[PDB]
């Protein structure tokens, strides 16, 4: 029972607001476009189509009713042009920022994009949000901000050094946000994603993250690379968590607001036992080698979600065998 | 003596490197340039005339010798263009970067144009200089970056949080200063450097600083607003003690570098005192209204420049009196 979140919800219904999704057409942002069109919302997307696509759109098109996507407005557009994000901020009531390049190889390899993707557009969104003065501000930040902190499991106010240019630009949405509540009033929340997964998550691409992987490799009978001794932990996080809690962020009462929240589970899966989770659940429906760590890869990652539950009354449903179970089916179809 | 800055210093003379200025048109930029120029040192130059003026290039040129202007090569260009910042970089020793837009309230106002400047720019810099394989890179950071911090003096380990949009750009270029010493070896020392004076410092604007202001104000007759009781301290930073830094870490050892250093005196002096200096100093070459306090005006600010005079051999040799005794001649040159 998401029982917070199902209250939350109604109110959604009954009192529908414009919403702001920037990524729209990419994993998150394709999953937190079905809900809300699914609650009646108006909902706002921008997209530049870089690690997004088209076919997400088409995908959530067919899955709800024309009423509803009547009331999605979508624009072609980048977050790098302030323009575009003042253009798309009017009238807007709950913003969700979702666009970036993640991944941490890629801004190793390419910090300069990066930077401007996520730093130059996060503000542009940031700042055209306060102008345009929405009722809240709800932004996709990450776990590599925690760096070197050796603790477990990870307590948001204690964080280290950041270990990638990936790290520092998410930081710098936290940064800039904290600062905004200071100068401007303007008060916020970041999203502390832990390895979130499920149905969207893109499998294809040099950047591919872990559970699209695999599942991608043993559809096709390809080896199944483990980086390493294989004891790696992490807590991956079904869509559905993340979901219910933009949304609990976008109507969180404003004491809850200018606060980081990890996004999570709370519990810690070995790589050695993901590679066996999703055999199972994939071999169920009728279908390894190893090799060197990563620069900037942590031994271990766990997060604590006392501080999520307590403030927002928040109520993580799906642990990682049930969300790979709601998540093979979606992959079968996609891959064929 | 300043005998380590003075063995380098002659050591350059016999044997010049290429030098790269980002801000060079600016106050501490042209400082430098007047310098190493006068050591005989071949110099490329790279500003956008933005708070800098073609007069403090004209003015450089007066003091040094035409076989010394010879080898400045000066750009009109924008750190933003990372084109620019490839091409400026070209056979390159070491890096003195000085580009940036200053002042806070700047950067409350217009905080976009503040981070295009201080974030996007300054990594374009670091990643072509990486890229160019330079000796060295030394950049211009801030004592902001110690933030809502309650120590005194201020020690480099030791910061809070930042408490404006210009801080966060300052204290981020620490961070991908050593994101880069971690990801790619690169190795840079980032100056904190606190309220700089001295010639060619601009005395008018909005947001001119409190010594070039007062001076002008005195010159002119016009009032000197005392922001407050006039308790207010700082530590007033002559620019021969910055230019001394900038060598000291270009020319450092290993070891000393992916650093943080405090550029200072060590000294405080309140509104109060540098009024009477001022004038004092002013009187000697022959020629007051109190105010509500600057919203969110540091109170008190004074460094512990212990580091720089172990690991770079500082020598914080001018205090703020000699400073005004020999930068009032120029602004009294500058307005007549
Ligand atoms: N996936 C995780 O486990 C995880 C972990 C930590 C942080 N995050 C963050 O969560 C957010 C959601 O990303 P995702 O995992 O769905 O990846 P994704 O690549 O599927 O989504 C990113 C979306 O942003 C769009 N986009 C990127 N740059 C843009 C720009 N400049 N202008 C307009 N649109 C742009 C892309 O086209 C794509 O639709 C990102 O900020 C990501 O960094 C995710
Ligand atoms: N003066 C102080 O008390 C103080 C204190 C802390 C930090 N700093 C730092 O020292 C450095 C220089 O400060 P200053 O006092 O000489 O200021 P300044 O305004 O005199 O110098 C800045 C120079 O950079 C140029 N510039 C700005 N943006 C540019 C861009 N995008 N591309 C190319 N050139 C650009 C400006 O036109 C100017 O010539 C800055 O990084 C500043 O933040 C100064
Ligand atoms: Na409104
Ligand atoms: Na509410
Ligand atoms: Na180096």
């Amino acid at each position: 029972y998401m029982s917070r979140y199902e209250e939350i919800t109604q109110q959604l219904i009954f009192s529908p607001k414009t919403w702001l999704i920037t990524g729209v057409a990419g994993f998150i942002g394709s999953n937190l476009l079905e809900k809300l069109l699914k609650l009646n919302q108006v909902v706002i997307g921008l997209d530049n189509f870089s690690t997004g696509h088209q076919y997400n759109l088409d995908e959530v098109k067919t899955l709800v009713s024309t009423e509803q996507w009547s009331r999605f407005c979508f624009i072609e557009g980048d977050i790098r042009d302030l323009t575009t994000c003042e253009q798309v901020m009017k009238g807007v009531d709950h913003v969700l920022h979702q666009a970036a390049l993640g991944s941490v190889p890629r801004s190793i390899v390419d910090p300069i994009t990066t930077n401007a993707t996520n730093i130059t557009g996060f503000l542009n969104i940031l700042h055209a949000a306060k102008n345009a003065q929405v009722q809240s501000f709800t932004y996709a930040a990450s776990s590599s901000t925690y760096g070197d902190h050796p603790a477990l499991p990870k307590v948001e106010e204690n964080i280290g050094n950041p270990l990638s240019p990936y790290a520092v630009t998410k930081y710098v949405n936290e940064i800039y946000a904290q600062v905004y509540a200071r100068t401007y009033g303007f008060k916020t929340i970041g999203l502390r994603y832990f390895n979130v997964f499920g149905r969207r998550q893109d499998p294809n691409g040099a950047y591919a993250a872990v559970i699209p992987k695999w599942t991608a490799a043993m559809l096709k009978g390809d080896d199944v690379y483990i980086n390493g001794d294989g004891e790696t932990s992490r807590d991956f996080c079904y869509i559905d968590n993340v979901i219910q809690m933009n949304i609990l962020s976008a109507l969180a009462k404003d004491s809850a607001k200018d606060n980081i929240y990890n996004v999570a589970v709370g519990d810690r899966t070995t790589l050695n036992e993901l590679s066996g989770y999703i055999y199972d659940e994939l071999n169920l429906i009728h279908h390894i080698k190893y090799r060197e760590f990563r620069s900037g890869d942590v031994r271990h990652s766990q997060a604590d979600v006392t501080k999520a539950i307590d403030l927002l009354k928040y109520r993580p449903n799906i642990k990682i065998r049930e969300g790979l179970r709601l998540s093979m089916p979606w992959y079968v179809r996609f891959l064929k």
